[PDB]
């Protein structure tokens, strides 16, 4: 309505500035991916003496080739032409505009990004990670911040604007808080009692859980009954608590008389709602259920708003694409399915995609959509669903994140070792010392095998290292009495790695160095670097803050746990035991046999004419608690969600062959557990730690926190360095000729003249395409001197109109540096071209970037966009901090996966390039997995069990038999990096806020 328009306008308004810089940095990116990677995705490697192209393993689209040296290679006897086709369905290769602006938005979104990121690395080569890293960095982490923080600031504004029953009374009314107790023990004991279903319980198992619920109702029913005879029931209404359990207790007992062996699983655990009973000991449960209420409650309107987005979505994808979808189904539809596991034909599948969409993977369906319908009409709606779609969810995420937050000879000795400690020389040599140890726990790879001569020198000043640090610890402790050294926090970190590190070199002699415990606490040396958090004053604050926050993280955690604990219990109830499947898996890919050959577990094993029929189940299931919480994760994070959806719908009951969409009404679990256990449990840990650093600064004196002392005055130097401070210039300078220019330069003419120069240089570099003809790059190559010659004259004359001591007056130092940087690359495309031509071909594209400075220019005229970059060097000494700390952990986790899983079945997910086997490699998967991208395709090879999927047959891999994983470390590695990274991260979003806040 008129008033939606207007306050849509009042936003833009707010939103102008993020949308110029959002709008500004993805066109620099688009730029500088089209002149570095155009035309690099199109290496579809191809056979050698036709036209027929080789297939990733598990795949179905040709697999991708490059010339790099760290690119992607390509099986023998196949060679890398370039072919017309880009590898998702000619619409995944930025080499026009337009494509680079669509990929770079994708890269923005962080949506499937993982897909592109190896694609690009394995046609343009690894080195070409910086680019992703930056533009990670930059714009997935910042424009994201800036876009939720000028949302916060518009709500922010527009709040701103706006007698044998007497015997019975007698021992009922009691209600002693010891019956309390006694309820509270039973809903617990309850709970871990229904938490041991399992897919394979035995019929005494089965027979004792039945007999201990029937126990448990009835100890409900007659507490139920005391409590409706304690007292009269005309006054047991308007309890909601009561009520609540009246109707969970009057569900209990109706499946109880249900002999259909509780046929709803969904009513067999309506009972396990229970633990909200134990949301009275707890005001974090209590907390919780207010967020709920709020949103259900006085902030429903906005809520109603987004469900009548969604469904309206649903609804116009639906009617504008259901018969299309259905007569070129064959088109998107999978080698088998014969169908496309997504569509908009039936209301219900349209409002699964648009769930997707809001979920925030968009691109997968966008291909389909608009490979099956006409472009325009897939353009429009899924970009259209993206904004309003995110935009509406963040208002929520926000709406309620401030609801709910708003209301003698021994004195000398050791002074000896004391002095000798405190010794600047001693500690630059213990931090250096520190720094090398972490640095030398990188070459030890999957390859380290092959040159013997490296492993003898890595093991060699390992122990010298042991040596050395034994030799400290002695120092320590003779300088520092045993009860200070031992109260220190740090101190006992550096006692434990001390520890482990000598009793592996202890075992290292010793027998005993092959069992599983010791084979584990040499895989520990991992956590060596993790000496280097109190050298370096950054980490140490940043340390400080974060263990500072840790109660107020596990409150939080423990409630998110007892509620994920009850959607596991649902799930295993629902689920238990049916994600099993009979496969046709003769060599690499696999299919599931069709229902005509098998039907069930009997015919997979009379129908075993080939040796080809397996049967196996999916690699993460419901079968335990344990698998319920991972599976919970996955849906959680939105990574592996599909394979699991997949697996559910199919499967139809125990023992039997699934068959496609046999359970379509099962998507609503997954669909109430992300509303659920992913949104509503994400609005109490923000909220809690906002309210944690709201406070721990207001504690601290309000000083701002990750910045070391020394590091303070160099920001507040700085942001005095961002102040007013002007001087006027002094006319008719020298000579009557600098005079002359002067007038003229001085008019408002030349910022405006060099301002459309520089847009007419951006739209001349931009019209670039690769397939472009020789006459078009003729005139722009030209088009390109005449700039170039005249941003150098029109530099050097006002230079002239300023004498030559005017390098410091203010940002024109920049113009000159790129000014005199373009003419660099002229005359060096000029000689390459002609004196030494021989060398790489990739060089010129990566010269030819250095004319981006002409697009950097536009920063000075942007007020906006200046003030925004200078927010960013304001916060660059405490993202530096974070970074630093990250990084480190990165590293940590870097050296246990290396050591862990250098074996692995390359499946979907690991392959040659992403491995863990060199240090390269270990670090580009763990970049990816930093924002939870591709972590459940880098963990389902590690969850392989035997064959078919793995080989524990296999020479290699002594420690396994083979290339099969170990499920045990393979979850804690990835479920510990997903959280710790969730961690830093939100505190760096926290950091770079609160700096733009101030
Ligand atoms: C799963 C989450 C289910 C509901 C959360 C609250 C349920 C608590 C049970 C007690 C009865 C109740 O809730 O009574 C109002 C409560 C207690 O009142 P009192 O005893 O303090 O007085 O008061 C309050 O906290 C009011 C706010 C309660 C929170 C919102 C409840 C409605 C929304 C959530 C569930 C919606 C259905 C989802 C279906 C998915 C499939
Ligand atoms: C909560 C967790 C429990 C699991 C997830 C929720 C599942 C709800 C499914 C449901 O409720 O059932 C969906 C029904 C399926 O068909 P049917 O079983 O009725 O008949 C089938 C034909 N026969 C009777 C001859 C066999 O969908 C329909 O038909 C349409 C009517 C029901 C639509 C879904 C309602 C529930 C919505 C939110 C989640 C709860
Ligand atoms: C990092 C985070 C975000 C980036 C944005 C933040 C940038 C901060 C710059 C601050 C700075 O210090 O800047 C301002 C100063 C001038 O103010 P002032 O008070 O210091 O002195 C004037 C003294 N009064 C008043 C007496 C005349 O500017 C200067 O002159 C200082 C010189 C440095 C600034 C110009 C940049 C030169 C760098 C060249 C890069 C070339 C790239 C080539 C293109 C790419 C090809 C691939
Ligand atoms: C509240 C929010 C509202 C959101 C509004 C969003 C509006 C978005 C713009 C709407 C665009 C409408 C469709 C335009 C394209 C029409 C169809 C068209 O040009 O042919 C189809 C094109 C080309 O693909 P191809 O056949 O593989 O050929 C490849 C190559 N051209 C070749 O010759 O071999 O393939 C295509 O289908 C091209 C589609 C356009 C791609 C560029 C999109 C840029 C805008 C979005 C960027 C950010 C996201
Ligand atoms: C907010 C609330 C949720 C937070 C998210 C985490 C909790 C729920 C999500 C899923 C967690 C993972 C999960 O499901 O448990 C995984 C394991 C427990 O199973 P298992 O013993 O490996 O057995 C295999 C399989 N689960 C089975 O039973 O069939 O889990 C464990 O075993 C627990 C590990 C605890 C942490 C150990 C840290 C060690 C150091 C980590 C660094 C080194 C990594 C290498
Ligand atoms: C797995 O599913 C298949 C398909 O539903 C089941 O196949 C059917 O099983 C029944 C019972 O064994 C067979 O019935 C008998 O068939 C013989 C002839 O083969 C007939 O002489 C008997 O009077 C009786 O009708 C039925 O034929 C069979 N159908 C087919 C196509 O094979 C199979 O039993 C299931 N396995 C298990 C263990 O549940
Ligand atoms: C922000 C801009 C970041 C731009 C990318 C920053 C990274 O650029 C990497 C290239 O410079 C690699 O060097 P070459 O082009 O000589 O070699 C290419 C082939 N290999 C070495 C990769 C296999
Ligand atoms: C909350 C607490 C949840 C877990 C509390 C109970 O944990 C054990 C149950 O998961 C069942 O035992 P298992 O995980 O060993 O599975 C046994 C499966 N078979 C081999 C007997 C079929
Ligand atoms: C805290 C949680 C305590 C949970 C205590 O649960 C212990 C067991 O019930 C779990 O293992 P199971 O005995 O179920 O595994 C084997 C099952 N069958 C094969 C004997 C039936
Ligand atoms: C402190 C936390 C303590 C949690 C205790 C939870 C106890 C939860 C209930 O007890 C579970 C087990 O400790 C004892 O029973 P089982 O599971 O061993 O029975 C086996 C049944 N079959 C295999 C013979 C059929
Ligand atoms: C090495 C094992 C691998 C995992 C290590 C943990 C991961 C690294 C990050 C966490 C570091 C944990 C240690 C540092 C905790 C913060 C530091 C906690 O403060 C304790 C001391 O450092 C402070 O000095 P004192 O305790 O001697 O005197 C002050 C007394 N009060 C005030 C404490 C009572
Ligand atoms: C009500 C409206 C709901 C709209 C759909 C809301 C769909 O989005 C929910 C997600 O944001 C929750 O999961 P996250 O993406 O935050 O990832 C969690 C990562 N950790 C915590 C496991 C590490
Ligand atoms: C820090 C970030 C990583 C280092 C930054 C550089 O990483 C990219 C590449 O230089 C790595 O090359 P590699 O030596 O790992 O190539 C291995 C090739 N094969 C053996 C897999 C075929
Ligand atoms: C596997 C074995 C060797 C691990 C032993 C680790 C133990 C001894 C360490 C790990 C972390 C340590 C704590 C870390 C921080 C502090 C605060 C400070 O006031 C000293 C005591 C106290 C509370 C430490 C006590 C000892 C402690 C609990
Ligand atoms: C200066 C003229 C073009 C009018 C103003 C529009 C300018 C600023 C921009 C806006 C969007 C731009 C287009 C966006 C994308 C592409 C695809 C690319 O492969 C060739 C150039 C082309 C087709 C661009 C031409 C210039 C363009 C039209
Ligand atoms: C409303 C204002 C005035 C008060 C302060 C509120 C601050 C603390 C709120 C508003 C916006 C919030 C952010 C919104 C979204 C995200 C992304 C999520 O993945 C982690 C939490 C994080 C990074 C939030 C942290 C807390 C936050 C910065």
């Amino acid at each position: 309505l008129k008033v939606i328009v207007g306050a849509l306008i009042h936003s833009v308004k707010k939103l102008a500035d993020v949308t110029i810089l959002t709008i500004f940095c993805l066109s620099v990116f688009a730029l500088v991916g089209l002149q570095l990677f155009k035309g690099n995705l199109k290496n579809k490697c191809v056979k050698n003496d036709p036209d027929i192209y080789i297939n990733k393993r598990g795949t179905s689209d040709p697999l991708l080739c490059g010339n790099g040296s760290d690119s992607g290679h390509c099986p023998d006897g196949y060679i890398c032409l370039k072919t017309s086709d880009n590898p998702d369905f000619n619409y995944t290769s930025f080499d026009s505009f337009a494509w680079a602006f669509l990929s770079l938005f994708r890269l923005m979104t962080q949506d499937s990004w993982e897909r592109l990121y190896q694609q690009t690395l394995r046609t343009s080569g690894k080195i070409y990670m910086i680019f992703f890293v930056l533009v990670i960095f930059l714009g997935s982490f910042y424009l994201v911040n800036l876009i939720l923080a000028v949302v916060t600031m518009a709500y922010e504004e527009q709040n701103q604007a706006t007698w044998v029953k007497l015997k019975t009374i007698l021992f009922g009314l009691v209600t002693d808080p010891f019956a309390e107790l006694t309820i509270t023990l039973c809903i617990v004991v309850n709970t871990i009692f229904m938490a041991m279903e399992h897919h394979g319980m035995s019929p005494t198992f089965e027979a004792m859980l039945q007999i201990g619920n029937i126990v448990f109702t009835i100890f409900f029913t007659a507490e139920m009954v005391f409590k409706i005879i304690a007292f009269d029931p005309y006054y047991y209404f308007q309890k909601k608590w009561n009520i609540f359990d009246c109707i969970i207790v009057t569900v209990s007992l109706l499946e109880l008389g249900v002999a259909k062996k509780g046929s709803l699983s969904v009513l067999r655990s309506f009972r396990l709602l229970r633990v909200f009973k134990l949301a009275k000991s707890w005001p974090t449960l209590n907390t919780l259920i207010k967020i709920i209420g709020n949103s259900v409650g006085a902030l429903g309107n906005l809520t109603i708003i987004l469900a009548i987005i969604v469904f309206v979505f649903a609804l116009v994808g639906k009617q504008l694409l259901g018969e299309n979808y259905r007569n070129n189904r064959k088109n998107i539809s999978a080698p088998h399915e014969d169908w496309p596991r997504w569509h908009m034909h039936d209301f219900f599948h349209s409002f699964l995609i648009v769930f997707r969409i809001l979920c925030g993977e968009w691109i997968e369906n966008m291909w389909a959509c608009m490979e099956v319908g006409q472009k325009s009409i897939c353009l429009i709606l899924f970009l259209t669903v993206m904004v309003l779609g995110n935009l509406v969810v963040l208002n929520l995420f926000i709406a309620l994140l401030l609801n709910s937050f708003s209301a003698d000879v021994g004195w000398q000795v050791r002074k000896t070792c004391y002095r000798i400690v405190e010794h600047s020389w001693f500690e630059s040599f213990i931090i250096f010392m520190i720094l090398l140890s972490s640095g030398s726990l990188a070459f030890e790879d999957y390859y380290l095998d092959q040159k013997p001569t490296v492993k003898a020198l890595l093991e060699y000043t390992d122990r010298v290292f042991t040596f050395i640090f034994v030799f400290e610890m002695l120092l320590k402790w003779v300088a520092y009495g045993f009860k200070k050294y031992f109260t220190n926090a740090w101190c006992w970190l550096d006692f434990l790695i001390v520890n482990i590190s000598l009793i592996s070199l202890t075992a290292k002699i010793l027998e005993y160095s092959e069992v599983a415990p010791i084979k584990a606490l040499r895989t520990l040396r991992a956590l060596r670097p993790l000496r280097a958090l109190s050298r370096f004053e950054g980490m140490r604050v940043v340390v400080d803050a974060l263990v500072g926050a840790i109660p107020s993280i596990m409150n939080v955690l423990l409630v998110c746990l007892i509620f994920w604990l009850i959607f596991s219990i649902m799930g295993v109830n629902l689920f238990a035991g049916k994600f099993w499947r009979c496969i046709n898996y003769t060599d690499g890919e696999f299919s599931l046999v069709p229902l005509s050959i098998v039907n069930n577990k009997s015919d997979c094993k009379i129908q075993n004419s080939t040796g080809s029929f397996f049967w196996v189940n999916v690699k993460v299931n419901f079968d335990n608690v344990a698998m319920g919480y991972l599976a919970l994760l996955q849906v959680a994070t939105f990574k592996g969600w599909m394979d699991i959806m997949y697996a559910a719908v199919d499967s139809r009951e125990v023992n039997m062959q699934p068959k496609w969409e046999d359970n379509v009404y099962m998507y609503l679990y997954f669909v109430i557990f992300i509303i659920f256990g992913g949104f509503f449990t994400l609005n109490l840990f923000v909220g809690v730690i906002i309210d944690n650093f709201n406070q721990q600064k207001k504690k601290l004196g309000g000083q701002d926190i990750f910045m070391t002392e020394e590091q303070k005055k160099y920001y507040n130097a700085m942001k005095k360095l961002g102040s007013k401070k002007p001087q006027k210039p002094i006319p008719r300078p020298l000579n009557k000729f600098q005079g002359f220019v002067f007038d003229i330069v001085t008019r408002q003419a030349f910022d405006i003249t060099i301002m459309v120069l520089i847009c007419l240089n951006m739209i001349t570099m931009m019209v670039e395409t690769d397939d472009q003809s020789e006459e078009k790059t003729k005139i722009l190559g030209k088009i390109n001197q005449f700039f170039v010659a005249v941003f150098t004259g029109e530099c050097v004359m006002k230079m002239f109109a300023l004498r030559q001591y005017y390098f410091t007056n203010g940002w024109n130092v920049f113009d000159f540096i790129v000014v005199v940087l373009s003419i660099a690359s002229l005359i060096f495309s000029a000689i390459l071209k002609s004196l030494q031509s021989y060398f790489s071909p990739t060089l010129f594209r990566v010269i030819r970037l250095a004319r981006i400075g002409r697009i950097l220019r536009l920063i000075r005229a942007a007020k906006g966009i200046r003030t925004l970059l200078f927010a960013l060097m304001m916060s660059l000494p405490a993202l530096f901090n974070i970074g630093l700390l990250l990084f480190l952990v990165m590293f940590i986790y870097s050296i246990f996966g290396m050591s862990s899983f250098p074996h692995v079945r390359w499946e979907a997910g690991i392959d040659d390039m992403f491995n863990f086997q060199t240090f390269a490699n270990s670090m580009l998967c763990l970049f990816q997995i930093t924002t939870s991208a591709g972590w459940d395709g880098l963990l389902s090879p590690i969850l392989n069990t035997g064959p078919p999927y793995c080989d524990p047959n296999l020479p290699n891999s002594n420690g396994t038999r083979g290339d099969c994983g170990s499920p045990a470390v393979g979850i804690i590695f990835f479920t510990t990096y997903i959280i710790i990274s969730f961690l830093i991260v939100v505190n760096m979003y926290i950091a770079v806020i609160l700096e733009n806040f101030n």
